[PDB]
């Protein structure tokens, strides 16, 4: 009784349509990288909250006209000035001070020439200003980027460096977000031990547990591993109670073939009573990807069961978990970002949509950028930012050759 | 005295050749995303390190041909067999099971009917091998994947969730790395607030240091929080040497436009003994960010005064620092991504290279992304992920127009 095998396009759309949002929590502003905004955010505060002064020079009179004038002090960033600035005379600003009372406009430095200072040099005492100034010129009025009752950041809002620079200006220092899903990842087989351990006979280090992790981590969540588990049905339940547990979404890998001591399928649906909405997906590579929901007192648990092989339980990764973790977290449109990219070699395309972790590279002026499998010397050490991600062959197109534009989804930094 | 005006182009290659690389540490293979490799990384096992299947199936004798088995076994995954497949035998193998001695193909099951198994049907006693297995077909052979004493991971490797996992195989669970830079951040100015504050007559509330420290904290980074720092030389050279013993870079924003109180490139200079490469860049925004380097018994630490305008201090953040950081982590080639981008509207041209946040998008299969400068409601929610940079303006070229292509620095994912 194999699963149907599941277009990729149904269990993409599964993926997103069955994930739950996570709920809500208060957190400080500092920590709000990534996070999702569940709230309105609302200034209660002008920017600026005093007329101040957009460059180095004086506050004058506009209707003085230019002429020389009595400087009759400094206003200093941080103070309130005291002195009314009256006809014939200015008073020295800088970006940022406040504006005196008597005064309606800045004339900046280099439209004057100073005429006496003191005998120490440390004082200003007599400028002129060269100018007619213009009334409000290089004022920033009371509100002028910010007014107080203004929203500065709507729920939805998937905040970066300049959001919480924003939160902190507007003194909104703790706000609403989603929760992050915390993320258990297990490894299944006989065969596996940790990477700390020596070989023995038969057996292989466990990777996928690593390189899953690291993949959730590097997007920001939380996790929990829950190291290497046996292929037995009691032990493998125990590892899901577990992850159930401590966790708003568990990752297992391999255990998903058919045949032979291959569990997993069999323990989430007979004894964990969980709900498989795939077990087989139409893709190369990634055949026996898994998804399931579990629903316990009103909340919704998430399981993927990942192909056992490393190249296919990262592939997998990177396309169904991510992007249901984004949804988990919050985001509202969680789909991953897609560019278009030039082949750098041939490629044979599959009955099934294929994938394949590459680099994309800008060359020079090109205004595309290549996209090279992974597996030169440099090109060889780099990271994989991208996921070639290519089309059904039909009886039309059978192969794709260099340069022609293929999509690839992002996964690292560009 | 005023600083030389700096092309933007000395600017930043003055940064990255100033800039130092930092020491090696060893660190757990667990810590190493974003980690650059110090050594060469060598496998001491092969993979697989016994023969291994590559499908469910029977290992059998190819020169038996085709035609009724006894099944004397299964393999199992994690089990170095005990059987010799004989002539007129097969075992029963699962992907990456151990082939037994005696075999020397694997036939997948596809390939077989089933001819008898007990009577419990948990065991399989006879199969018809219907094809006319190749030697060695359906079989990694060991070292197939990695061979005991290969390079599998060259020093300079930037290291993503793939190469932890490849540590993980090989078991190199620990490795040396460049060690981080450690990124101490102040604000300056008797002007500012903490974001916790209540306003107070004269002041605002201090953004930079959020913004900054998130900014650093996004690329990977440990920071030290170094506070608000008023406009005075005693208090801004403490908080200098504070920096300087805590930290490999010190980021400041403030103090450095021309003019009354800003102090703070006269106390890098005479009190810090600091030397300043540059003072002002031809650049817009960001006029007044000054870089320097103070060189104590022989380590470089790295100084960047940025200019106190949010704007340009989040902006000139992403130009100068990340690069110089990226350089000190032990990346061999520090430069930003840049892609090009459709202009999403018109912009004019300034004598000065200039930059703005954007946010890039690519629309259905069009091949190049729009850029749409900072400042549609879903668009207006987005945050940041690209810095447009546009070319001074000449006598020829004076505007760029929606749809012409244009640089934009990778700052945010996309
Ligand atoms: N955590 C793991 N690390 C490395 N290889 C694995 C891991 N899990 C499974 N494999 C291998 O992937 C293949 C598929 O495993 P399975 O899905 O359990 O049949 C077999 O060759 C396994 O030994
Ligand atoms: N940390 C900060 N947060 C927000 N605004 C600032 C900050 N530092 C300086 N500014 C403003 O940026 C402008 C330039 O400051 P400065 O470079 O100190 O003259 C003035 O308007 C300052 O008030
Ligand atoms: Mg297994
Ligand atoms: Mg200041």
């Amino acid at each position: 009784s194999p699963f149907p095998l599941t277009s990729m396009d149904k269990a993409f759309i599964t993926v997103l349509e069955m994930t739950p949002v996570l709920g809500t929590e208060i957190i400080n502003y500092r920590d709000g990288m990534g996070r999702v905004l569940a709230q309105d955010v609302y200034a209660k505060d002008n920017l600026p909250p005093f007329p101040a002064s957009v460059k180095d020079g004086y506050a004058v009179r506009a209707a003085d006209g230019p002429g020389d004038r009595f400087i009759i002090g400094e206003s200093q960033a941080g103070e309130q000035p005291t002195q009314t600035v009256m006809p014939g005379q200015v008073m020295r600003v800088t970006t940022g001070a406040p504006i005196p009372c008597g005064a309606d406009a800045v004339v900046q430095v280099e439209d004057t020439e100073l005429i006496r200072e003191s005998d120490d040099g440390t004082e200003e005492l007599e400028v002129r200003i060269l100018v007619q100034a213009r009334p409000g010129q290089d004022i920033r009025p009371i509100g002028h980027d910010i007014k107080r009752g203004e929203c500065v950041l709507a729920k939805g809002t998937h905040m970066g460096p300049s959001e919480i620079g924003l939160l902190a200006t507007v003194g909104v220092t703790e706000v609403e977000v989603n929760k992050f899903p915390v993320v258990a990842v297990m490894s299944t087989g006989n065969e596996l031990l940790n990477p700390e351990d020596d070989l023995l006979p038969g057996k292989i280090r466990d990777s996928n547990r690593s390189t899953l992790l690291a993949t959730i981590q590097e997007h920001g969540y939380p996790t929990i591993n829950l190291g290497i588990v046996g292929d037995n049905p009691d032990d493998l339940l125990n590892a899901l109670n577990e992850g159930i547990s401590r966790a708003d979404v568990i990752i297992t890998s391999g255990g998903v073939s058919m045949g032979e001591k291959d569990y997993l399928k069999q323990v989430l649906d007979i004894d964990l009573h969980a709900q498989i909405h795939f077990g087989r997906v139409f893709m190369k590579p990634g055949l026996p990807t898994t998804f399931a929901t579990l629903d316990i007192d009103g909340v919704r648990k998430i399981i993927f069961a990942l192909p056992g092989n490393p190249v296919s339980a990262v592939v997998t990764c990177n396309l169904f978990v991510v992007p249901a973790l984004r949804k988990m977290q919050g985001i509202l449109d969680p789909r991953p970002t897609i560019i278009k990219a030039r082949l750098s070699c041939d490629v044979k395309l599959d009955p099934r949509p294929e994938y394949h972790r590459c680099i994309l590279t800008w060359h020079h002026q090109e205004p595309l950028p290549w996209a090279q499998s992974t597996g030169s010397r440099l090109m060889s050490m780099r990271s994989a930012n991208g996921l070639l991600m290519l089309p059904p062959k039909t009886e039309q197109y059978v192969e794709l050759h260099k340069g022609e534009v293929v999509d690839v989804m992002v996964i690292g930094r560009l």
